[PDB]
């Protein structure tokens, strides 16, 4: 229970998540992203959502390439963030193309702030929210740098992760700025805060 067991155990489940990830076969990685997608737009809140806000995906993450597409084919409006490091803040800004986004580096996408048009929390109705580990409690870990956390404490509309079920895990160390979503999406089936 000293603060360095706890941040440890998220650099283990983080590490140990990350490596699951990158080892799935190609064909795991498509079947599973095209399931948990095709249940994403199954979802009442897809349905409804006007505007939602998404992350593109990388390595082997579950795939959100297709899901702007369907957003964009059914009139949603999509935005995608781009992250101030220095603050730890997200500007969510709306995409219409893929060519609003810019590589910030390696493998990392981002909105082209002259380019696009930042939209308020206010005005987001989904936010799919990206992560490395979850609970059946809605508890999530991230990628380390605490973005989703600070955001979500502002952020007052509906939320939800897509999850291949290996990144459920019985227990997450949780810190009392870690923030929970409302759902999981994993290829079977959905754990829901009620
Ligand atoms: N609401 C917040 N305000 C200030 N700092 C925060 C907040 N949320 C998270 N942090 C900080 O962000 C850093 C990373 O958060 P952490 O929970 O460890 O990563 P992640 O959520 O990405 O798995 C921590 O050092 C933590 O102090
Ligand atoms: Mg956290």
């Amino acid at each position: 229970h000293h603060h360095h067991h706890v941040r440890e155990e998220k650099l283990r489940l983080r590490k140990q998540i990350i490596e699951h990830m990158n080892s799935l076969s190609k064909e795991r990685y498509t079947t599973l992203s095209e399931q948990i997608v095709f249940s994403l737009y199954e979802q009442k809140e897809w349905a409804e959502a006007k505007t939602i806000g998404i992350t593109l995906s990388m390595e082997n993450e579950v795939n959100t390439y297709p899901i702007i597409e369907k957003a964009w084919k059914e009139g949603k409006r999509v935005v995608v963030p781009k992250c101030n490091k220095e603050t730890r803040t997200m500007s969510f800004r709306q995409i219409s193309n893929f060519d609003q986004l810019e590589t910030v580096y390696m493998n990392l996408r981002e909105p082209i702030p002259a380019l696009t048009e930042e939209v308020n929390a206010d005005e987001i109705d989904l936010q799919i929210v990206p992560g490395v580990a979850y609970t059946e409690r809605g508890e999530r870990i991230g990628y380390g740098g605490g973005y989703y956390d600070r955001y979500l404490v502002h952020y007052k509309g509906k939320t939800l992760s897509l999850a291949y079920s290996f990144q459920m895990v019985e227990h997450i160390p949780v810190e009392p700025f870690d923030k929970n979503v409302e759902k999981i999406i994993t290829e079977k089936g959905t754990m829901v805060k009620n």
